[PDB]
RNA sequence: GGGGAGUUUGACUGGGGCGGUACACCUGUCAAACGGUAACGCAGGUGUCCUAAGGCGAGCUCAGGGAGGACAGAAACCUC
């Protein structure tokens, strides 16, 4: 048997692009990201100052956004279609989440505009389960127990069964 | 305008002088489980800075570590 609603569902999908310098490149990356995600993304300032990468304290160097639900699985479907539903054993974290990256963006269904240029990005997905909001709600916060959490094997099974993908070793 | 006049040229202090400030303040210890308690005892700090680094209210949680993610690495950004 099974519990009808202890099943696995994706609860958020995070997209980010880290360009490493503020300016026209940054705002065009924000533009392509918001065109892809249908909503305005946000800028993240540099935490520290390191001159090896040519960055300083508190300038926007990356643009990221998060999605839930319908648009989340559509974007994830596009990304996995680009990655031909192929992932590696080490692509999955110990907490049940996973992710990957796309070297360039116009392949997943984005028209090439010569002005904006080309940009890669990182997809990440946080596998969830009904009741995970306990860990972050305000009134009576608590843990999510031991049985209810997600492990690497469960994430692998969910990925290979729902999206009929292949986990090549590596 | 030392030609001439009057006067002054601190204190502390293992003699005085040179050095130093133990000369006004602050922290720990000395200090002997109330408080107080000495030495040129020990380790140090002060003559500032702030329109917010003051005053309320709201919302968040930090250092670090582990596991993941294109360039990305020991270190850039995202997630748990
Ligand atoms: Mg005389
Ligand atoms: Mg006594």
């Amino acid at each position: 048997k099974e519990n009808p609603m202890r099943e696995l569902r994706i609860r958020k999908l995070c997209l980010n692009i880290c360009v490493g310098e503020s300016g026209d490149r940054l705002t065009r990356a924000a533009k392509v990201l918001e065109q892809l995600t249908g909503q305005t993304p946000v800028f993240s300032k540099a935490r520290y100052t390191v001159r090896s990468f040519g960055i300083r304290r508190n300038e926007k160097i990356a643009v990221h956004c998060t999605v839930r639900g319908a648009k989340a699985e559509e974007i994830l479907e596009k990304g996995l279609k680009v990655r031909e539903y192929e992932l590696r054993k080490n692509n999955f974290s110990d907490t049940g989440n996973f992710g990957f990256g796309i070297q360039e963006h116009i392949d997943l269904g984005i028209k090439y505009d010569p002005s904006i240029g080309i940009y890669g990005l990182d997809f990440y997905v946080v596998l969830g389960r009904p009741g995970f909001s306990i860990a972050d709600k305000k009134r009576r916060t608590g843990c999510i127990g031991a049985k209810h959490r997600i492990s690497k094997e469960e994430a692998m099974r969910w990925f290979q069964q729902k999206y009929d993908g292949i986990i090549l070793p590596g």
